[PDB]
């Protein structure tokens, strides 16, 4: 339960050097898709600022529009992920999300319930400043119903504070939501979005303990994970994020290699964002609650040079 990744500083660092590197890699009718991968995911992520900052000042040339002409496919999608600043990634994927009646309410679910209040606080400032409206007026504009309202509870980033766990609260919080989940969460909304919302999150760790002790239900089993709406899969996320951050995002890598198709946008969006945060937290409960390794399902969902830099990334 110590928060780390898997990407740090590369020590013996050198801007320019590696952005001579990347040059060369790139100038001449040519290819060296493996010394961009090979030095884009051995650097953190202000590493790879100073990198873009010493690529201009070394030829007056922006490195993020030459990478954009020098790759495609999912391996480019990759790279310009890696190179976006971690202080305004977030903020990005939200805005490139609100897209109006074709929103993605899987990243807006992902990254809202996942955040902690001091990061959304930050993501909340930084979508103002990059962008012309505010975070909290886009969601509401382009989602509606208790889904909108569960949303913009979570985007105030006013939690309850981790205090001395009152076991009589416990068992009255415990008994509402069991009521609503008797419901099929379809009565009075507006009340237990209060209770997942607001409460704190070890006094909820102890609410969903008290659930099972009074149903036999854990709470994720009232609420089905593929035949489910906005809101029960929020509820769902908001659920998996109190229990612990690196399993929820475990559980969203898994699923998005599962399918069809490989959720490459969802499988390039976690990574990247918790490479310097919980990525070797997340690797492990991956190993736990599936039975396999991330990096072997990696190895077997995806091809080419994409791979190569998502095993690099994972570790």
């Amino acid at each position: 339960q110590v928060l780390r990744g898997t990407v740090t500083d590369f020590p013996g660092f050198d801007e320019r050097a590696d952005a001579e590197t990347l040059r060369k890699a790139m100038k001449g009718l040519g290819t060296d898709e493996e010394s961009i991968l090979t030095l884009l995911t051995s650097r953190s992520n202000a590493q790879r600022q100073e990198i873009s900052a010493a690529f201009k000042t070394l030829f007056g040339r922006d490195l993020l529009d030459d990478l954009k002409s020098e790759l495609t496919g999912k391996f480019e999608k990759l790279i310009v992920a890696l190179m976006k600043p971690s202080r305004l990634y977030d903020a990005y994927e939200l805005k490139h999300a609100l897209k109006g009646a074709g929103t993605n309410e899987k990243v807006l679910t992902e990254i809202i319930a996942s955040r902690t209040p001091e990061e959304l606080r930050a993501i909340k400032q930084v979508y103002e400043e990059e962008y012309g409206s505010s975070l909290e007026d886009d969601v509401v504009g382009d989602t509606s119903g208790y889904y909108q309202r569960m949303l913009v509870v979570l985007l105030q980033a006013n939690r309850d504070p981790d205090a001395g766990i009152d076991e009589a609260q416990v068992e009255q919080d415990a008994q509402a939501l069991f009521q609503a989940g008797e419901l099929k969460w379809g009565t009075d909304e507006e009340k237990f979005i209060t209770i997942f919302g607001t409460r704190s999150v070890s006094h909820l760790r102890k609410v969903f303990d008290k659930y099972m002790t009074i149903s036999g239900f854990q709470i994720e089993e009232t609420i089905d994970r593929e035949t489910s709406g906005n809101l029960e899969q929020l509820l769902l996320a908001v659920v998996k994020s109190i229990r612990s951050i690196p399993a929820y995002l475990a559980e969203t890598l898994y699923y998005a290699m599962k399918g069809a198709g490989t959720d490459d946008h969802t499988l390039i969006r976690v990574m990247v964002s918790r490479s310097e945060i919980d990525l070797f937290n997340i690797r492990k409960e991956f190993r736990k609650n599936f039975a396999t390794s991330l990096y072997s399902m990696i190895k077997g969902d995806t091809s080419g040079d994409y791979k190569k830099a998502l095993l690099l990334l994972c570790g």
